[PDB]
This record gives C-alpha cells, sequence and structure tokens, in this order.
C-alpha cells in the first residue's frame, strides 16, 4: 500500500460518521497506510471528555499539519436534552478555528452533467470570508465612539449618532492589523496552491478606512511577499469593489479565488448541493490545513436511516475532505504516490456522476426532485460501492 | 379617456428620459388624463434651480400621495465637467427619501419564456432593503470605546470595544434608530396587505442579540398589535428567519412572498436590471414613489447620441408608471384606472412571451454574446409593438 504519512482525523455524528466510516473502509484503507492520528468528536464523546478531545484534536492539527473533519453535532437546547448533555457544548469547528487561525475556502465539486445555478460558471469558484459590542440606546442621547492612544497624548471622539427622536441600537466592531495580515497570507497561499488568480472584494467606496485597511495591507503584502510567485505561475491579484466584484463573477467562466469582506454554504443547501461543496481552513503559515465537507451531519437523512428508510446521502464533499487532506499531506512530504491517489480519487468520484451514477440530490439537480423516479439515482451504499469499483479499475489501470 | 387623479411626475435624464417620453405618448397619454404634478430633474434644470425643483417635487409627493420618478444623473468629479454646472449636487433619491421616509422594495418582472436564475421561481419576491457608519483607522496601541451620553444629563454608559496592545487596525461605529425600524416593519406589513403575500423578515440576531434582537422584536410587537388579524384575513403571515435559514428557505420557494432584509449587483451580473422595479412605500399606507431600479443607462445614450441604433428596455420604466398608476386606482377607489395600469402590465409581459423583446432579454435566452439583430427589436420598434398590442387589449375589454 502507500505510504501515506501523518493525518489528523475527526470522527463525527449521525449520517456523516456513518458515511466517514465507508469512506475509510472503501476507499482510503485499501490503498494507504496512514500514521492516523485518530480523535472522536462524537457527540458523546466530547460530552464524557468534557470536550478535551476537541482542544486535543486541534492541537493535533497544529503538531502534524493535516486535518480531516467529520461533520459534528453542535448543541443546542434540543441536543442538550437528547443527549442529556452536562452543558452546551461549544461548536469544535469554533474551538479548532479559534486554535489553529487561518480562513475558510468553499468550493464547488462540478461534473458536466449536473447544473450549475449559473450556467456559464464551467469551473469552480473558491470562496473564502473574512472570519462586536452592540447594545439598547434607551433615548434620545449621544453615540461616540473613540479612540486613546496608550500613551495618552489625544484622545479621538468620532460622533456615531445622536439620537434626538427617540432610542435604538448601535454597535462598535474591530479588526486588528494581524488579522488582516492573516487573512492576506491565506489568501494568497491559496491562490499559489491552486494555481488561480485571486480578488479581493470590499466595499472601500463606503468603508473608505475600514475596508481600505484590507485593501492596503493585502495589496502592501501582494508587493513584498507574493508578486514574483505570482508571476512565476502567470497569476495575479487584484481588488474589487464588491459590486462590480459581483456583476463580473456572474459574468465570469469561474476558476478564481475569491476573498471577501464584508453564507455561500447557504445558497448550496438552497440550491441542493451542499453535498457536492467542499471545504478547507487555511492557516496564514501556508502548512496547515483543515479539510471537511461544508455540510452538517444531515441529521434528517439519519432519522430516515434509523427508521430502516433508504437514504441517498452524498458522500462526495466528505471524499474530497479526505483527498484535499491527503494531497496537502502529499505536497508536504513530496509523496508522488500519495498525490497520484489524491487526484485518481477526484476523478473517479466525477467520472461516476458524469456517467449518470449518482445520488438522488445530484439526480434532482438534472431532473427536478417531483420527475425523479428511484430508478435515477443510487441510495447511499450502492454509491459507495460504485465509486469503490471504479477506483479499483482506475488504479489498477496505472 | 380614464380619469387617472392626482401624481407627481418627475423627469430624468439621458437614455430613460427618452424611454420616459415614448411612455407618456405612446402608452399613457392617448388612454388616462392626469391631473399631473411635473417637475424636471433633468440634471440642467437641476443646476439651474440649485437642486431646488427636487425637493419641491419630493413636496409635491408628500402631499399627493403618488410619485413616479425616471432615473436621474448622480453628479461626481466627471459628471461636473460634463455640464460646467455649480456643484456637485447629492443623489435626488436620497433628497427624496429623507423627506419621504419609508422602505424601498424591489421586485422582477417575470416572463416564462425569459429564464430565471432559480428555475423554481415562477411568482416575484419582493426585497425590502432597510436604507451610515463611522469608520476610522487605528494607528496604534490603544483603547476603542464606544460611549451613550443621555440627553438628559444622566450618566454617559461606556462599552469596551477593544484594547489594542500591540499595533494597531480599524475600528467603526454603526446605529439604528426605533422610529427607522418601526417605518421598516409599517412599510413591510403595508406592502404585504397590498399584495396579498406573507412576510418574512431575516436578520442575524444570534449573533447581534441587542441589535438585531431589536428588529426582530419591534416587527414582532407591531404585527401582533396592527396587523395579525388582517393577515389572517388575507391567509398570509409574518415570520421571522435567521439569514442562513431564510436563503435556503428562497431558493427553494416558488417566490411570491416579502423579505424583509436587514439585490441590484445581482441584477446587473444576470443581465437583468431592464426587468427590475423599484417602488418606495412609505409608512402611512398612502404614499409610494415608483421608479425603474436601474439608472439613466449612459452607454446606450452614448450610442444613440452617436446615430447608433439602440435597444434599451423599457419595461422596468413601465412598471414605475403602471404601480404609480395601481396605487393612485387604489386610492380613489377608481376601477377603471385599476383596469389600465394591469392591463398594460400584462401587454408588457404578453409582448415579450410572444418573442418580441430587447436586446437584453433575447440575450437572457441565447448567451450574452450569441444576440444577432434578428433576435430583437430595438429601442423604439419596441415601443411601437407595445403600443399596437396595448391599443388590442383595451378594445376587446369593453365586453
Ligand atoms: N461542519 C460541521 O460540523 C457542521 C455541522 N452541522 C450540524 O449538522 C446537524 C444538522 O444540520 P442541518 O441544519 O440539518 O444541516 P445539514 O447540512 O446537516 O443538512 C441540511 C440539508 O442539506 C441537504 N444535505 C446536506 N448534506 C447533504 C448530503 N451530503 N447529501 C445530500 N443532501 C445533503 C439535505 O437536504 P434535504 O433534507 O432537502 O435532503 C439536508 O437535510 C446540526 O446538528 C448541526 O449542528 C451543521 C453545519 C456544519
Ligand atoms: N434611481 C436612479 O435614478 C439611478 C440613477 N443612476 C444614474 O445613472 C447613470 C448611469 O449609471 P450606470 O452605472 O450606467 O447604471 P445603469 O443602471 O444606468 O446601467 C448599467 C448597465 O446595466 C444595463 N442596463 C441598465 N438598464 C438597462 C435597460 N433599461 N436596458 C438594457 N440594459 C440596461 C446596461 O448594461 P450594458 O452596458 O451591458 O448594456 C447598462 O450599461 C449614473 O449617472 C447614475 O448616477 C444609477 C442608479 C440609479
Ligand atoms: C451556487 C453554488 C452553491 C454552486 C451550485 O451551483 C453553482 O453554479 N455553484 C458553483 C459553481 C462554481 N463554483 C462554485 N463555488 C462556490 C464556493 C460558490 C458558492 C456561492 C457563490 C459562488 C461560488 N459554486
Ligand atoms: C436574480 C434576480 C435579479 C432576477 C433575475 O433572475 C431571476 O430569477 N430574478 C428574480 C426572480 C424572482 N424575483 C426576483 N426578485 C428580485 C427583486 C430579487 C433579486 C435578487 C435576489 C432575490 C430577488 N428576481
Amino acid at each position: 500500500k502507500i505510504s501515506g504519512g501523518s493525518v489528523v482525523e475527526m470522527q463525527g455524528d449521525e449520517m456523516t460518521r456513518i458515511i466517514w466510516e465507508l469512506i475509510k473502509e472503501k476507499l482510503i484503507f485499501p490503498y494507504v497506510e496512514l500514521d492516523l492520528h485518530s480523535y472522536d468528536l462524537g457527540i458523546e464523546n466530547r460530552d464524557a471528555t468534557n470536550d478535551q478531545v476537541t482542544k486535543d484534536a486541534a492541537e493535533a492539527i497544529k503538531k502534524h499539519n493535516v486535518g480531516v473533519k467529520c461533520a459534528t453535532i453542535t448543541p443546542d437546547e434540543k441536543r442538550v436534552e437528547e443527549f442529556k448533555l452536562k452543558q452546551m457544548w461549544k461548536s469544535p469547528n469554533g474551538t479548532i478555528r479559534n486554535i489553529l487561525g487561518g480562513t475558510v475556502f468553499r468550493e464547488a465539486i462540478i461534473c458536466k452533467n449536473i447544473p450549475r445555478l449559473v450556467s456559464g460558471w464551467v469551473k469552480p469558484i473558491i470562496i473564502g470570508h473574512h472570519a462586536a459590542t452592540d447594545f439598547v440606546v434607551p433615548g434620545p442621547g449621544k453615540v461616540e465612539i473613540t479612540y486613546t492612544p496608550s500613551d495618552g497624548t489625544q484622545k479621538v471622539t468620532y460622533l456615531v449618532h445622536n439620537f434626538e427622536e427617540g432610542g435604538g441600537v448601535a454597535m462598535g466592531m474591530y479588526n486588528q492589523d494581524k488579522s488582516i495580515e492573516d487573512f492576506a497570507h491565506s489568501s494568497f497561499q491559496m491562490a499559489l496552491s491552486k494555481g488561480w488568480p485571486l480578488y479581493l472584494s470590499t466595499k472601500n467606496t463606503i468603508l473608505k478606512k475600514y475596508d481600505g485597511r484590507f485593501k492596503d495591507i493585502f495589496q502592501e503584502i501582494y508587493d513584498k511577499q507574493y508578486k514574483s510567485q505570482f508571476e512565476a505561475q502567470k497569476i495575479w491579484y487584484e481588488h474589487r469593489l464588491i459590486d462590480d466584484m459581483v456583476a463580473q463573477a456572474m459574468k465570469s467562466e469561474g476558476g478564481f479565488i475569491w476573498a471577501c469582506k464584508n453564507q455561500s454554504d447557504s445558497v448550496a443547501q438552497g440550491y441542493g448541493s451542499l453535498g457536492m461543496m467542499t471545504s478547507v481552513l487555511v492557516c496564514p503559515d501556508g502548512k496547515t490545513v483543515e479539510a471537511e465537507a461544508a455540510h452538517g451531519t444531515v441529521t434528517r437523512h439519519y432519522r430516515m436511516y434509523q427508521k430502516g428508510q433508504e437514504t441517498s446521502t452524498n458522500p462526495i464533499a466528505s471524499i474530497f475532505a479526505w483527498t484535499r487532506g491527503l494531497a496537502h499531506r502529499a505536497k508536504l512530504d513530496n509523496n508522488k504516490e500519495l498525490a497520484f491517489f489524491a487526484n485518481a480519487l477526484e476523478e473517479v468520484s466525477i467520472e461516476t456522476i458524469e456517467a449518470g451514477f449518482m445520488t438522488k440530490d445530484l439526480a434532482a439537480c438534472i431532473k427536478g426532485l417531483p420527475n425523479v423516479q428511484r430508478s435515477d439515482y443510487l441510495n447511499t451504499f450502492e454509491f459507495m460501492d460504485k465509486l469503490g469499483e471504479n477506483l479499483k479499475i482506475k488504479l489498477a489501470q496505472a
């Protein structure tokens, strides 16, 4: 088997837990040997360890640079009573990002037989977003926002609003330079890693100081640190006003990175393609990545699975979490064998869908869900078997 | 002719001004007579009156309740050079909106043969936008605070925004008045009742629990005290959504709801700004100002001056009139004018659905680069065809 090296894996919850184990059993473990740092972030085990497993998983990603994560339940009030949780544990994803830093980039997987929301988008678009004290104003009065330098030599007082005719609400927000810089570095690394050009969108016409700082810091870091590496790959970096970016992006064919300063997984859910959207946290050092599906645990399918009904859950996004993590491991290690495997598994997935073997969501995307009949699609396990069979052929032929 | 009553009109600039006159002369005046209160907000008349004609027009709307407005040039540094005018006057639409107040609602015009960005959207969705931050650079370490000082001399309240311990960054403050939020709510309920469609408000009140929670609370309070009964009598409702759920729900919907949001760009990228209409809906439920959501279409106006054939879409400008006229008809219980407004909209939709369209519409079918001259009509050709179809429909209606 391929010697794969150090990968941090995080097990999860409900329907994605099922698919995750299938991915390891049928598509990864038959071909790759991993020095696997495996952490169980299932809700019950987070409860039993008082969420310590989540913090330990994040520490492992930092040490070993490659994380692949299965979808996890984020507790709310009803989860607390469903599992009798000791408390409403915080989102594992927030815990991990707070420890790793970095920027989340989402990317759709595109197949030629599958409609796109914007049909001219024939190459994927990779979108990353940059990730407040608010209060109630009880009645008339001035709200002001002040800055006091550490030396105390000055004191600038900006008027937010003079409320004259009632109360309302107000808020202050901020960003540290370092956070903007990290967002730049991650974005530049994303673009170099994929070999695609990079756009930053802001509303610097309106937030001239706040958003102009994003623009200035991106351009300064580009000029000092990345411009040669971009010109070596014949890619480029530009700023856009968000108004123009949206119009230009919709007239584009795709194949660019879009760093967005002001969600896309919500459009995917509305469109019915969450199972085809992957996600990757990109740390600004360019070394550490955490890959995962953009969707959740798919509870509604899992209740169906629990009741004996047939499930047609799309495993592609979860598969591409593995391939993206392994491809990155291959890049850090110059593992040609691994790189070939990771790429081959992505090709197999797209070839299989493009030959008409797909889950119910993809069939509904072609035909519309009302017109979908059961023979137009495979169920979760049929689809995985077909992918396993096509992966066996593809790897054997080389 | 049909008696129309009192309508405030605002003429405008460049390509829209030319479309504007073709509409009155071919589509409105042959069949309707109006107590028309006209105001010329063309850039020249706006300079030559120190932008006074603009605020007179806004007062006329306040008084007469119905305004219809052509698109107007907003001045920038290149505009002042163009007409050698005396100042970089403010947007006529900002002037108008702070005299009247109220919420801008946008609505696309749908035709069966013109593809939609979301195929399942067969009925229009109406988006209501609430519409000022103070932002600055933080140059180095220090404290950013935001404070509230009551106007009655009582104790100021201080909120820590951030201690910058190393380096600087940026900060800003934002605000919203209860009255603006209450007006937004009223305008939104009014708009949902006039159309007979349910209403959704979207916020992110899970993160900004005080700021956005204020919007959610004001909408709900006002809904219960003054609107729930009238809503339940048109089989519609009001509900609040987190923005994530609202985006998903909306894309799975069929359309036909009001979305109060706490859009133009997507229309421009999709190529459908010519099919996008707008209406300023004041909180009283009596005053509207209707207009195309697009601008003066400068780029086509230049082709018009250089003797080039143009194919600028007039539908959204026509619907400024029809929506203004429909609202004027509802105020006056004028059934004859309500019929004309509705019929001019249906004529417009049907003409397109029969294959007679301007070049942008043809491009939604064939693809932006793939239109040829035989696929569409030019601006004046299209107006004639509307005019002919409008005559035929009004003749066949007296039965
Ligand atoms: N990164 C993470 O760990 C995330 C975890 N979550 C967690 O997931 C749980 C459930 O969240 P929920 O709001 O239902 O969001 P999910 O994304 O889990 O599911 C939402 C809907 O999108 C469709 N969908 C999502 N994934 C697939 C797929 N792989 N194949 C086919 N269809 C798919 C299904 O729609 P349909 O019903 O129409 O088939 C599904 O019901 C929650 O506990 C939440 O905390 C949520 C987001 C991220
Ligand atoms: N409420 C108002 O009065 C508004 C006025 N304006 C003003 O209008 C002027 C021009 O602004 P601009 O940025 O060009 O915005 P416009 O909305 O006038 O035009 C933008 C582009 O969108 C397309 N488009 C818009 N309307 C139509 C239509 N009716 N038929 C066909 N295509 C259309 C055209 O694209 P293509 O180039 O592909 O043909 C046009 O070049 C400015 O002076 C601005 O201040 C702007 C917004 C609102
Ligand atoms: C609309 C989107 C959910 C999917 C479904 O259908 C498409 O055409 N989609 C495409 C097509 C290419 N590239 C993407 N990338 C993602 C990250 C994206 C999300 C949101 C906006 C832009 C871009 N999405
Ligand atoms: C995408 C949009 C520009 C037009 C063009 O294509 C459509 O199918 N569009 C539709 C279809 C129904 N309803 C709308 N309403 C507008 C106000 C809107 C704009 C933006 C978002 C939501 C809703 N737009």
